[PDB]
DNA sequence: CGGCTCGCGCA
DNA sequence: TGCGCGAAGCCGAT
């Protein structure tokens, strides 16, 4: 609907209706972000056509309960930001605070919404508040894939099984998708406090707070600073000073040589499509570019098809038929160590190498990459069950990780423990067919001194 | 049938 | 360190 650099693909209706006459409604869920947000973007269109303004909706929900501080802290003074960053283009937002599907649906008929518009998310949450707002509204209800660079119900209707059947689909929609962002124009008709609702979160979180022996907090909030403007910061030096030696030095935990960029990428502080665009057209080792752009955009958008397409993506029936039947025969396998979720919540394991990623994981709130399977494999080799291990790697991830919660969380995970998106392996007590890792293996691979000795 | 995002022996 | 082989089931091009 209207404008010439809008892939209409981008957008699906998700609620048919007569458009109301009043603003255009953002229901800002994933992209936090004002530049480079096609939901954004085709909201303001939509609104030029109908000479109605644009306003962005917040809904703060009871989720934060379940993460810790770092997240909370982390997400709201990004969306501060955020919200100076709309009042220079004279965009209003409101922040509420309640369930999105009731609160969504007062906001709409209180403020006499012409047109709803939301990003896509292929979380399950967040298709039971889109069906409880279509109930409760009766105008035009819109869904924008401002994530992907392809949108994840164009680039494949199907489970992939495989990331080498996902590739080639993804990278022949690359040209008609991979495209430079419109600047977001203002609004020309104009027409809860940030602070409190922080102060009031911290404060219900307080206890929930990861502590040392002598009661100081083990996060360290100084590592990532949250933002739009500070994640455009970390993908410059990314493409500066490391996109050179990703290729050669991304599997080394004791180098920062990763992007560091999936913070700020799952809360949508920073457009994946504006990294691969700054990255295709930067002059560095034709390897390392193809490595990373493997990472951004088939690992990254194949876990939005993981979780789109397999409601239960974080459980053991998403497993394959393979997997689910090697699991399954060495249930009563002797496991060679029994943890308990605080035993490995603490890293109180027989293994430095894994709680030394631990430590990385509570201290810093991302866990390098290499190590991420090291970690979530020794927890299936370690726990009573595999439905066990599934629920103790879930969990502290999704506690622990300032990336958690997100749709690379369950896709890695289920990757680690069930084999989802890899092959089997040689057979093996306890985790069967699954892929093995070793500390031996680490051993020839990266100095494993230094990364135990840096997080003790 | 070819080829998939480990360990391991060997220079 | 970097390279080639081994051990495993299966998708997808035909
Ligand atoms: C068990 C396990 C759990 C994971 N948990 C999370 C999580 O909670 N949140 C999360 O965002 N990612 C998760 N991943 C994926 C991966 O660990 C992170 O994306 C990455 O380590 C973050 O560091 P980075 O952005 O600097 O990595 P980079 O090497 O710089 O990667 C760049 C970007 O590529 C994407 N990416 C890279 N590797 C993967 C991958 N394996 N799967 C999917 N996307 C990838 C991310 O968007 C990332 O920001 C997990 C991986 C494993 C093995």
């Amino acid at each position: 609907p209207r404008g010439s650099h809008m892939n209409p693909k981008r957008i699906r209706a998700l609620k048919s209706g007569k458009q109301g006459d009043g603003p255009v409604v953002y229901w800002m869920s994933r992209d936090q972000r004002a530049e480079d947000n096609w939901a954004l973007l085709f909201s303001r269109a939509i609104a030029k056509e109908a000479n109605v303004p644009v306003v962005v909706v917040f809904c703060l929900t009871d989720e934060f309960l379940e993460a810790g501080i770092r997240q909370y802290e982390f997400m709201l003074k990004g969306l501060q930001e955020l919200e100076v960053s709309l009042s220079r283009k004279k965009i209003p937002s409101f922040f509420l605070r309640g369930d999105p599907g009731e609160k969504i649906s007062r906001f709409v008929k209180d403020y006499n919404a012409g047109t709803l518009v939301t990003d896509f998310s292929p979380l399950r949450i967040k298709n039971q508040w889109i069906e409880k707002v279509i109930s409760g509204i009766s105008i035009p209800f819109f869904e924008v894939d401002a994530h992907n660079v392809v949108p994840c119900w164009e680039a494949s209707q199907k489970h992939e099984y495989a990331a080498h059947t996902f590739r080639p689909k993804l990278y022949a929609l690359l040209p008609e998708f991979l495209e430079e962002f419109p600047e977001l124009e203002p609004n020309s008709v104009t027409p809860e406090t940030l602070s409190d609702v922080l102060e009031t979160g911290v404060k219900a979180l307080l206890p929930e707070r990861a502590l040392l022996k002598n009661k100081d907090p083990l996060f360290e909030p100084w590592h990532f600073e949250p933002g739009e403007k500070a994640a455009k910061k970390v993908m410059e030096s990314f493409i500066a000073d490391r996109l050179d030696s990703y290729g050669a030095l991304r599997n080394d935990p004791t180098k920062n040589m990763l992007s560091n960029l999936s913070p700020y990428l799952h809360f949508g502080q920073i457009s994946s499509q504006r990294v691969v665009l700054e990255v295709e057209k930067a002059e560095s080792n034709p390897g390392s570019k193809k490595a990373f752009l493997d990472e951004i955009l088939i690992w990254k958008e194949i876990s939005d098809n993981f979780c789109y397409y397999n409601p239960g993506y974080d459980g053991f029936e998403s497993f394959p038929s393979w997997a689910k039947e090697s699991l399954n025969a060495h249930r009563n396998d002797v496991r060679s160590h029994i943890y308990t979720l605080e035993e490995f919540e603490a890293g109180k394991t027989h293994d430095p190498l894994w709680n030394a990623s631990q430590m990385e994981l509570l201290s810093t709130g991302k866990m390098h990459g290499y190590t991420r399977m090291y970690w979530a494999k020794k927890i299936l080799e370690w726990s009573e069950s595999p439905e066990k291990a599934l629920e103790i790697a879930i969990c502290l991830n999704d506690r622990y990780e300032l990336d958690g919660r997100d749709p690379n969380g369950y896709a890695g995970i289920a990757w680690s423990i069930g084999g989802v998106h890899d092959r089997a392996w040689g057979e093996r007590e306890v985790t069967g067919k699954i892929r093995y890792m070793s500390y031996e293996g680490c051993k020839r691979k990266f100095d494993v001194k230094l990364y135990i000795e840096k997080y003790s």
